[PDB]
RNA sequence: GGAAAAAUAAGUAAACCCUACCAUUUGGAACAACAAGAAGUCGUAACAAGGUAUCUGUAGGUGAACCUGCAGAUGGAUCAUUA
């Protein structure tokens, strides 16, 4: 089971990875962001139709210039796509994916 | 005789304190909402006889809606049965 391999999508300048830490609401959560910092995160009109998000997924970023405080839920990771991260050297090796 | 200073008594009374207030703003420890939205939590009160008919007053209980007592209203789910 899964939808139509695309290519796994890097970090791009102004974006980055992320780990939903709790659920808020309204489509909105908290992440943990391997810029190290904590934000909170609004969901994409994209992605509030498509992909159903929860907690520990990992998940692209995209950010905001001005307020550094909230970002913008991008793209949901699939574990492959995930583990596939790891294997490139982009997230650190020690993190938990869970099924 | 006139008359400056200086003094005198009573008054007008500015300003500054003490008391007690009113008005228009304003600083503030400590409290602290409300409306809107939706992919958070627990349950499912209400719409159908919402699955115990709701609802009003009151009173008590209580994670949460709510529940129970008493009197009441159909906006009721009855306009209606002496033989
Ligand atoms: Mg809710
Ligand atoms: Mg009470």
């Amino acid at each position: 089971e899964n939808e139509t391999k695309r290519e796994l999508v890097f970090k791009e300048e102004g974006m980055e990875y992320a780990q939903v830490i709790k659920m808020l609401g309204n489509g909105r959560l908290e992440v943990f962001c391997f810029d190290g910092k904590r934000r909170i995160g609004h969901i994409c009109g994209r992605l509030k139709k498509k992909v159903w998000i929860s907690m520990d997924d990992i998940v692209l970023v995209g950010l905001r210039d001005f307020q550094d405080d909230k970002c913008d839920i991008l793209l949901k990771y699939l574990p492959d796509e995930v583990r596939n991260l790891k294997q490139y050297g982009e997230i650190d090796e020690n993190i938990k994916i869970n099924d």
